[PDB]
């Protein structure tokens, strides 16, 4: 394998972790190859589930749960602290909060969280690397409660950053607003990447094709498919009580990926730095509900 840019995996990996038998488990966690039957009794239909006021609630509870564990990474990111160690305090906190950490296992995914370091575009697997200053780093928080899925990260500097650094988070984070602000019943899910790309364009940055997000609530990956970028042919309408994802990865070259030997890590082809954000929205009858917001806070923690 040849590496795109400077990072490596940091191997090995620790073993992986338990979950206490009394967090109840999504379908997948026990599946040897982590397949979830429930998605895959779903794959290629179009058809999106409009929640009942129950699932509201439990989307709201899981994803307000959520936020509160990627605001216990975001504290954790200073110089020197691996990956593994963010790994850790997330696992911990997801048990603490009676929840099963989505990603693990998760078609054999080895982790609690996903750590995405530079020019990793997603899906990084937390490892024995400690982060560098400079760095940007996205952590990707799943929690599972009652059945129900919330799904939301942020990417965080690592110290003194650079002004391209800066510019390329700033932008990404703008790409996600711009796009919930669009949200509301009668919008085409095709819209939304038409709107991040022209913002992302208009920065000299390009949009990650690959990776989508997607609907979520009693399954981790459902419909909607919801593409970042411009002219795309997603199917499907907003309608009040629908919940997906947006969950935009924008690069400083050029927008191809490729997937480590691990089969999880993507990255730039041309080893450019990548960042993203995301959220997990309800559609209202008016507008939509940021369930993964801050509560408590007015701007993401790179802002802070
Ligand atoms: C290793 S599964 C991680 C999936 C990621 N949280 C997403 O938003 O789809
Ligand atoms: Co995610
Ligand atoms: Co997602
Ligand atoms: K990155």
């Amino acid at each position: 394998y040849r590496y795109t840019g400077k990072l490596r995996p940091h191997y090995p990996l620790m073993p992986t972790r338990p979950v206490p038998s009394y967090i109840q488990r999504p379908d997948y966690a026990d599946h040897p190859l982590g397949m979830s039957e429930s998605e895959q009794a779903l794959k290629g239909t179009s058809q999106i589930k409009l929640l009942s006021s129950e699932d509201i609630e439990g989307m709201r509870l899981v994803c307000r749960l959520a936020r509160e564990v990627l605001d216990v990474a975001a504290g954790m990111i200073k110089p020197g602290v691996t990956t593994e160690e963010i790994d850790h305090a997330v696992h911990l906190a997801c048990i603490a909060r009676n929840c099963y950490p989505s990603p693990l296992n998760y078609y054999n995914f080895p982790k609690s969280c996903c750590t995405s370091v530079n020019e990793v575009i997603c899906h990084g697997i937390p490892d024995r690397r400690p982060l560098q200053e400079g760095d940007i780093v996205n952590v990707d928080i799943t929690l599972y409660r009652n059945g129900y899925h919330g799904d939301l990260n942020e990417t965080f500097f690592v110290g003194e950053v650079d002004d391209g650094a800066r510019k390329l988070v700033q932008t990404t984070y703008e790409c996600l607003m711009q796009a919930i602000d669009a949200v509301k019943p009668g919008v085409r899910y095709r819209e939304l990447g038409n709107i991040i790309q022209k913002h992302a364009q208009a920065n000299g940055f390009s949009v990650v094709r690959s990776y989508c997000g997607h609907g979520i609530h009693k399954l981790f990956h459902t419909a909607p498919n919801v593409p970042h970028y411009a002219k795309n042919k997603a199917v499907g309408v907003m309608k009040s009580g629908h919940v997906f994802t947006i969950e935009p990865m924008i690069c400083e070259g050029g927008w191809q990926d490729e997937t480590w030997p691990d089969g999880w890590t993507a990255v730039t082809r041309d080893g450019k730095r990548s960042a993203q954000f995301e959220h997990t929205l309800l559609v209202t009858d008016t507008g939509c509900e940021i369930l993964t917001r801050r509560l408590d806070s007015a701007r993401p923690h790179f802002m802070s």
